[PDB]
């Protein structure tokens, strides 16, 4: 057994011990071993990492893939200094075709403004064609030094030939998880049934990040005070994120009950609850997503739904439900797997099936600007929300 085949061995062990269904696809994971040993080339680092490869694709995941060791550094960079983006959110199709698509179009961001949205179909990245591709090689191609351009051709949602080539600029992209308001002289049509005032409190939720929490608690917080008639939560377009900023978001509204099951092909691995801390769990509540709501955002909403706490208004969510881990290698190589996936309190995944609306509304009547929001929900033209 050479160094080449116990490096191999580690990527396959990380996936025997921890991929999210032990039926691997319907594939014997231990004979898959035996039999990449004995006919799979492995004579220098780079044929190795291919048959690491070969093994992760027949598990039919394009979420479990394999990073090299320049990748996973940059991996952990991440979006931070000097490496720079156009403010797209990026998944799989979602009957996956291996069709790569937006998942979520930062707010303000270079994609954003030149009119991406979410649900568009990214065709190709400098050329390049991305069907199928890993998202982290996706992602390569849509990153790089500030002030850099790149072009990518994007199609809308089922209409392929209804594309356009968007040359965009990257640069930082900085999304503010949180702001609120107080919306007054709201139209009728708009209240929660039996309101009192009509007034009702506005809070943008844009991305779970580490700022989200603090910036919540003030808004629910200063709402509460207000004595808003409602509570209007905008999540749309929030692509999930910090998953603990999701559940404390939760937790301020919900005073007892579970709020997500974590579960894989064994049974429900864990749970996350309410937690006695809520700030509000009175005032009647609406949660606004689209197709562009997912993953940490996604699980809110189904907390929310599933409690009964709030009413869902808007369109149906991505349904992004899964969780990957990274196991690193002794190389400095790692492992991205799906280790589990998410599941609302009534046990339904959010895997595909996403959270739906309890009332329908097109997702773009409501703009997500402090003053839009009160222009619109004053108007004759108001949703009817609740």
């Amino acid at each position: 057994v050479t160094s080449e085949q116990l490096l191999f061995l580690e990527a396959w062990r990380a996936v025997d011990r921890a991929y999210v269904d032990k039926s691997f696809n319907g594939q014997s994971w231990f004979k898959l071993r035996e039999t990449y040993l004995k006919k799979e080339p492995m004579d220098r680092r780079a044929q190795t990492y291919d048959a690491i490869r070969k093994m992760l694709a027949v598990l039919d995941d394009p979420f479990t893939r394999f990073l090299e060791p320049s990748r996973l550094a940059a991996l952990r960079r991440g979006t931070a200094g000097s490496v720079t983006g156009v403010g797209l959110e990026i998944t799989y199709d979602g009957g996956s075709g291996k069709d790569v698509v937006v998942l979520t179009p930062a707010p303000g961001g270079p994609a954003e403004k030149a009119g991406a949205r979410a649900g568009d179909v990214i065709v190709t990245v400098d050329g390049t064609a991305v069907k199928g591709m890993s998202l982290y090689d996706v992602s390569d191609l849509l990153q790089g030094e500030a002030d850099s351009q790149v072009e990518v051709v994007l199609h809308a949602p089922g209409a392929p030939s209804n594309t356009r080539t968007l040359q965009l600029t990257r640069q930082k992209v900085t999304i503010n998880p949180v702001t609120f308001t107080t919306c007054s002289n709201v139209a009728a049509a708009a209240l929660p049934p039996g309101a009192a005032k009509q007034q009702l409190g506005y809070v943008r939720l844009a991305t779970f990040n580490s700022n989200t929490t603090a910036a919540a608690q003030q808004a629910f917080t200063e709402l509460s005070k207000q004595g808003v008639a409602g509570l209007v939560l905008d999540i749309r377009n929030n692509g999930g994120g910090l998953f603990p900023a999701g559940v404390n978001v939760a937790r301020m509204l919900v005073d007892r009950g579970d709020l997500v099951l974590i579960a894989d092909s064994q049974g429900i691995r864990d749970i996350y609850s309410a937690d006695g801390n809520s700030i509000d769990s009175a005032t009647p509540l609406v949660v606004l997503v689209n197709r562009g709501t997912a993953s940490a955002s996604e699980v809110l909403a189904g907390a929310l739904k599933d409690s009964k706490r709030g009413l869902i208004a808007g369109e149906r969510t991505f349904g992004k439900g899964l969780i990957q881990t990274v196991v690193d290698l002794s190389d400095g190589s790692g492992v991205a797997v799906t280790v589990a996936r998410y599941q609302t309190p009534a046990g339904v995944d959010i895997n595909k099936i996403g959270v739906s609306p309890d009332v329908q509304l097109d997702p773009e009547v409501l703009p997500t600007d402090l003053e839009g929001v009160c222009r619109v929900l004053g108007s004759d033209a108001a949703p009817r929300l609740f």
